[PDB]
């Protein structure tokens, strides 16, 4: 028994809600949070810019420390990092951008990262800013992770659109 509250169940291990994962991170502080990150951990907009501005910039300062560091992630790639205030950990995973002309195959690769923790706070991958279809992405997710995962979709049309298409 964890401390998630309201979510549909969709399978075994997928549950969702209409929620910005920002709140849903703040109330919980759950072990971890994912972000949608891109390569270079520029955290300008959408969850990533979210997460940063309720972290006060740290998750961006410790972003860029990792950079200099280890540089880019790749697309489908990822990495855990502090949670700040809102979470243990983050986990940053990059789907592709299809607006970049990146590969949608590679949004398999990203939710295959989830595996790796038994329990996450995420959202939907290339969906949003990302530009890919969130009926195809969460069809992938329920496909791809096996660990329990609590999916926050911000958008309300999306998550009525979501639910009611689920097969
Ligand atoms: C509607 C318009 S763009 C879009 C797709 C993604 C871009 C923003 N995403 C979020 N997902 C969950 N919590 C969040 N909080 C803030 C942003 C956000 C999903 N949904």
């Amino acid at each position: 028994v964890n401390s998630f509250s309201g979510y549909l169940k969709l399978t075994d291990n997928v549950y969702i809600k209409n929620a910005d994962i920002v709140e849903e991170a703040k109330k919980v502080k759950p072990t971890v949070v994912v972000n949608a990150a891109n390569v270079y951990l520029k955290h300008g907009g959408g969850v990533a810019g979210a997460l940063n501005k309720a972290t006060n910039n740290a998750m961006q300062v410790e972003s860029d420390d990792y950079i200099a560091t280890n540089g880019p992630l790749k697309v489908g790639g990822s990495c855990v990092l502090s949670g700040h205030n809102l979470a243990k950990h983050c986990l940053h995973v990059v789907g592709p951008n299809v607006n970049k002309g990146e590969d949608i195959q590679l949004l398999k690769s990203a939710y295959e990262n989830f595996n790796q923790h038994e329990v996450l706070l995420a959202p939907l991958l290339s969906a949003g800013i990302f530009g890919a279809d969130p009926i195809h992405s969460l069809r992938v997710c329920v496909d791809t992770v096996r660990t329990n995962v609590y999916l926050a979709v911000f958008d309300k049309n999306l998550y009525d659109k979501l639910v009611s298409s689920f097969l």
